[PDB]
RNA sequence: AAAUUAUUAUAUUACAGGCGUUACAUUGUUGUCUUUAGUUCGUGCUGCAAAGUUUUAGAUUAAGUUCAUAAACGAACA
């Protein structure tokens, strides 16, 4: 919340990054400006299926998240 | 403009007809049982590879009954 980031506390689905289109394509994306405010522009179906890859991954328990 | 064509009857010959054979040559239908949370496809992942996809020989119910879970995640039909 304080970094405007994302988190996963329940389970890492194997393939979330390598098989992203079969796992995360259905979920909604949004466009934001430099102030992190939603632009409200409707997204083309092309832009809503593209993989959205994290720029940085922080892992609290790496021994259980190989 | 008497020949043509229609119908009908008769005749003619290819045949028609056959509960004749063959359900073990067939269409279709039906009887009986059984498997029917199972197949294939897509992507991902493991193994040099043929292959495998792993927890799990999960829990629960009279029973897929209901639920949980795993490097797997979906889709499609059963
Ligand atoms: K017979
Ligand atoms: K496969
Ligand atoms: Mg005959
Ligand atoms: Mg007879
Ligand atoms: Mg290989």
């Amino acid at each position: 919340k304080k970094t405007h980031g994302y988190y996963v506390s329940t389970r890492w689905i194997p393939g979330t990054l390598t098989n992203s289109t079969e796992i995360s394509g259905i979920w909604e994306k949004q466009e934001i400006d430099s102030n992190d405010n939603p632009t409200e522009r409707a997204l083309s179906p092309n832009e809503t299926s593209k993989q959205v890859k994290p720029d940085l991954l922080v892992v609290l328990n790496p021994t259980e998240n190989r």
